[PDB]
């Protein structure tokens, strides 16, 4: 088995902690949020007596089989921590109620003031997490039921957790943004982009800004383009209909390719505080101009040619006649001193030839004195399926060589759920790896311009098999950026 | 078993060649430039008629004795090329006579000329290199009869091969120059650096002026200081009357660390011509000065106290009161304006907690964000006993951590020399070879710290055997700028 090392700091073992999950009979809550809840009460990065609630609209009289039959259902690692499923269901409860009336919130505000009060500790005001694992057109009624019947006791402070997609465009977006202002200020908001939890994406800013190696060579006197990919094998797989209101640049470029590009493209915050890091990715993003539709490539998928997978257009939930892009490549321009020049390219595409998510740095040529005989370097940083980062160099071919202009391409290789990382950063206060309201209406305002253009009909997707790698027409637009293909 | 395919080119199969190894019963000979020539002949890098020839003073009756017992008996990969071993050695003959008598080398003319006339071809003018795998007090006296009795016809080249040492100080070394500059001139004389043969020297070059990484980082604004270091774990094994005269400093430092440093330091080359090159590894070194007293620690190793490896004054053939250092670390200070201020730190030391060469670069912190929490990135260049490349760097600790300040230091790891230094030679290509001005100015930055040593101005620190040397020398290199890792 394993013996629970807690790795809490004292400071928060003071105080009852709760932690309520609305919508815990979604998807969501039983497959990412419980599992995650559960994995870090493993890594002991729970206090000793947590409090967590499972809050939902269906009641289940199964108030003890409810968490041993559907909760553990999605757990994993259980060829090692089965030792620990029942210690960690002690601390789960359940709550019957509605996402939206004030009393509902109101009777949680005593059931949980009840396991506040069974706290080991003088201390009985306790800190209250809220996770809304609801859709987002809850998001508006929750918030304010949460506020008018169920804030914490007089001292420990109130987070709320809110999930993507945070509106469609711009007005939207800054619709749900103005609809939460009355409740909760920018401090108690968590609003999470799950990009932001997982390893390469976190360890962007260690890579760039505590390394002399990668200051010095990161802008645009040695860097000649950046593309930053997201690929994936399988298509729509019968939910066209539910993809076709979205869009592969709604899907994961506006949000998750974007927030990789802030951290790849900002200036050094000075410090290491979450305000700091937050100011610099608003000001790189304020650097952008929107994206116009001669910057952009669009697609979508027919079928496989080997059958395996149908044309998106041949499934009966998506609409004929649909622009919907499947398939993008966009060129974006980062109008400040370090990037001036450099072509950012974003690629995304679903049902093309592998399933990969990398970013791709590429260094000018050292014209002289190699010439032809060398190429550009490249910095590679994967993050799916496998983790990797490498150098791609040019160095002198082994054995014995007739002149120095023999040479070849070498590299250089280096030797936990997102939402894990993510609720413990919620949990201690770190707002770093979430997204701030003006950092998510400056994005938005970026991609907006086009997708109005695209839903309008004023761009029309290029047709390509599932399987390959997308419309001829995109690659030539990446090479006519000032990509060398290698 | 394998067979043999001929890399040589068509320009290469028109003459005669013949390689004259002078001091063939010699250590080196035998030991390293017959093993050479022959995986040379395994690789397919020599002619198909190429004639090798065997000069010495001893005369053996049994040519084909001599071939057997003291020929291969230092040659290697001889269970998978042992094929080739009798077929190469048709291609070897024997010569006696002695190294400075001109008729001696009039004769070899003749017996060479045999060999070039019954060459399969047309042109009978042979092209002929000449190996002097002799003592220094031989350089001249070879070179002065080769070229008064066995020039080629005049339709092949000549070239002229010299080991080290070349003097042991400025002085020395400018007369022993002085002495072949009326027989030879320097696109003739190909003087050895044996480490210039090594893969990893080689690469030095393409590494820094082939990529723009390496390229945009190789100054003083990136880079706090260097280190360029030969360790090893034997002592002088009985040897130590002829290192006695030598030191660690002429012994490694003065030729092969320098040579490295050469290549490290210098400005790109406008083309890759092969005298570009040498012109810029001079230019570098005419902006060194001269090393004081003050930036040396020296050091001689006593008895290991692990029942093995006896000090270095316990051997018979060492005299006593020896003030000859068999360790040393040097500081050197180059003034140009891409290494202003940065040191450069030559380590070298015998009998040492173990074998390694390397070069190690160490950058400078990136103070913010992240202060402590970081550690100063280091570029590393192995080329003994593994040859690795990699890049120590600061990334975020794996897993759940608290703060990004939990880090942990990783690595971007990259995934014989007389060979490559005769095919150069063969081909005409002296990138790899000390030239004449390059041999002055860096016995310049040794010489005024030699004569203090000998003087005995400068006293070596004992050590014992297999530690890590004086501890002086540590406390020495902390000062000079380097943070250990
Ligand atoms: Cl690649
Ligand atoms: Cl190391």
């Amino acid at each position: 088995c394993e013996r629970i090392v807690s790795k809490v700091s004292e400071e928060q073992k003071r105080r009852p902690l709760t932690v309520v999950v609305l919508g815990a009979s979604g998807d969501l809550a039983k497959k990412k949020t419980f599992p995650a809840l559960f994995q870090l009460y493993c890594d002991g990065l729970l206090p000793p007596q947590i409090n967590i609630v499972g809050y939902a609209r269906t009641k289940q009289d199964d108030v003890e089989k409810w968490k041993h039959e559907t909760l553990t259902k999605y757990f994993s690692r259980l060829h090692e921590r089965s030792c620990h499923v029942e210690p960690f269901l002690k601390h789960v409860t359940y709550f019957t109620g509605s996402y939206d009336k004030k009393e509902d919130f109101q009777r949680l505000d005593e059931h949980v003031s009840k396991l506040e009060d069974a706290f080991d500790g003088e201390e009985k005001a306790g800190d209250r997490l809220f996770y809304l694992a609801l859709p987002p057109s809850a998001f508006a009624g929750a918030c304010g039921s949460i506020r008018a019947g169920a804030m914490p006791r007089e001292g420990g402070w109130i987070r709320v957790i809110i999930e993507k997609p945070f509106g469609h465009d711009t007005e939207s977006s800054a619709e749900l943004s103005k609809a939460i202002e009355p409740f909760f200020d920018e401090s108690q908001i968590y609003r999470i982009d799950h990009y932001l939890g997982k390893e390469m994406v976190q360890n962007i800013i260690t890579t760039r800004f505590a390394n002399r190696i990668f200051s010095a060579l990161w802008n645009s006197n040695n860097i000649a383009c950046v593309q930053i990919t997201f690929k994936e094998t399988i298509g729509t797989e019968g939910r066209g209909g539910y993809f076709d209101s979205i869009g592969i640049i709604r899907d994961v470029m506006q949000n998750h390719l974007t927030q990789i590009l802030a951290l790849l493209a900002m200036e050094k915050p000075n410090s290491l505080d979450a305000e700091r890091i937050r100011d610099e990715k608003v000001s790189l993003l304020k650097c952008i101009a929107p994206i116009g539709k001669d910057d952009c490539v669009l697609g979508q998928y027919t079928a496989s040619a080997d059958g395996s997978i149908p044309g998106y257009l041949e499934d009966e939930t998506v609409p004929k006649g649909s622009t919907c892009p499947t398939f993008a490549v966009l060129r974006l321009h980062i109008n400040n001193d370090r990037w001036a020049g450099v072509p950012f390219i974003l690629k995304a595409g679903k049902a093309v030839e592998q399933k990969y998510v990398a970013i791709r740095i590429q260094f000018k040529d050292e014209i002289r004195p190699y010439g032809d005989a060398a190429q550009r370097n490249e910095l590679v940083i994967r993050a799916q399926p496998s983790e990797a980062m490498y150098m791609k160099i040019t160095t002198k071919m082994p054995g014995l060589n007739e002149d120095l202009r023999e040479t070849h391409q070498t590299e250089l290789d280096l030797t936990p759920d997102a939402y894990e990382s993510l609720i413990s950063d919620a949990l201690r206060g770190n707002s770093t790896n979430f997204v701030r309201k003006d950092e998510l209406d400056v994005a938005w305002r970026i991609f907006t311009p086009l997708l109005h253009q695209i839903d309008k009909g004023e761009v029309k997707p290029i047709p390509y098999q599932a399987g390959t790698r997308g419309p001829k027409e995109a690659d030539d637009f990446i090479l006519n950026s000032g990509f060398k293909f290698q």
